Order: structure tokens, then sequence, then C-alpha cells
């Protein structure tokens, strides 16, 4: 679809079995969810964001559908404001920016 | 243009008769940029997210011009880590997201 941006492109997310709400964020070179719980191992991660660098929890191969879509990447978990999704998961669903 | 998002989507821009680096985030409601110095009055405002918020000045109605296309927009200006065009202004030259 073509999603214009006179508004927050909020779509619907699946993980974990359950939906969510998140935001299709060019500007994030990850995803970020808020707390929830993931399966596996997680590793330390960095994130730099518009007010500063925070730690993150980093899951791998992370099942995610975004907007019907089904993706398969590295998911962050931390104290983010909205759930982010990044680059790293719209490129997994196509997507480009067009003008 | 097409813009792929296997790489932070930069563009070049002219605002204040100077050429900028800046990202083009569907993310953001607004376009903040960093300390420059922009014509006419201005009021203070907060912007927060990854990291915490950051204080920026708000100038109005300020001509800009984004890979040859001219827009006219709020211009937010403070110590953000990067230049980062906004949807209030990506509207203006019709971008979208697209997938
Ligand atoms: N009112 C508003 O729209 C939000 C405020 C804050 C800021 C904001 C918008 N979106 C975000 C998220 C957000 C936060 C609150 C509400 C909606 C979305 C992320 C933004 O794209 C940064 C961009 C970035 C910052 C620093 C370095 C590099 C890129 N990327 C980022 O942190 O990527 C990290 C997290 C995931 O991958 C890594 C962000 O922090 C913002 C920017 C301009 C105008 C207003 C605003």
């Amino acid at each position: 679809p073509q999603i214009t941006l006179w508004q927050r492109p909020l779509v619907t997310i699946k993980i974990g079995g359950q939906l969510k709400e998140a935001l299709l964020d060019t500007g994030a070179d990850d995803t970020v969810l808020e707390e929830m719980s993931l399966p596996g191992r997680w590793k330390p991660k960095m994130i730099g964001g518009i007010g500063g660098f925070i730690k993150v929890r980093q899951y791998d191969q992370i099942l995610i559908e975004i907007c019907g879509h089904k993706a398969i990447g590295t998911v962050l978990v931390g104290p983010t404001p909205v759930n982010i999704i990044g680059r790293n998961l719209l490129t997994q669903i196509g997507c480009t920016l067009n003008f």
C-alpha cells in the first residue's frame, strides 16, 4: 500500500501472538518495542536517540508481522515513547520512500 | 525519486542560504535541525524520544528546499544529534511510504 504522512504512520503489528500499535519510523536504524516478554537470550545494545544514548535488550531472529507482512529479525526492547519499526524491518517488508 | 531504506535516507536541503545533510524521518511530527540562525520570532518547545527530551526553538513559516522541492513550514532548532526532516515538510514534497 501507499501511506501518506499527514498523520503518524501507525500500523498494527503482531508479535508473540499479540497485536500492538507501532510507528513506521524511517529515522530509526533499529526496531525498539516497549517492555514485553520475548523468548531466547538477549544481548546488550546501545542506541542513540533524540535525547541521548540508552541501553536496551537485543533479541535476534524474532518473528514479527507488520501490517500483514511477515518478518523475522532483530527486535530491541526498552523505554521508548512508542513502538518503533525501524529500517531493519522496513527493508524486510519492502518499504521505500517516494516523492 | 525512490529512496531505499538499506541505508539512512539522507538528502541535501537548502535553508537560510546554506546546504545541509538531513534525514527523512516518517517517525517525526516536526523538523528539527542542529543549532543555526533563522529569521523571525520563535517560541521555546520540548521534544522527547529515545534518550529523553531536548529544548528547541520553534520558527514558523520557514522556507526550505528538499531535493529541489520547495516547501514552507515550521522548523525547530536545537541540540539534535542529526538534522531531521519530519512529516510537516515531508507531506509538502509529496513523500510517501510504499511497500
Ligand atoms: N513529536 C514527535 O514526533 C517526536 C519528537 C522526538 C523525536 C523523534 C521522532 N521519532 C523518534 C521516535 C518517537 C518518539 C516520540 C514520539 C513518536 C516517535 C525516533 C527518531 O526517528 C530518531 C531520529 C534520530 C535521532 C538521533 C540520531 C539518529 C536518528 N531515531 C531513533 O531514535 O532511532 C534509534 C531508535 C531505533 O533505532 C535507533 C523520536 O525520538 C523528534 C524529531 C523531530 C521532531 C519531533 C520529535
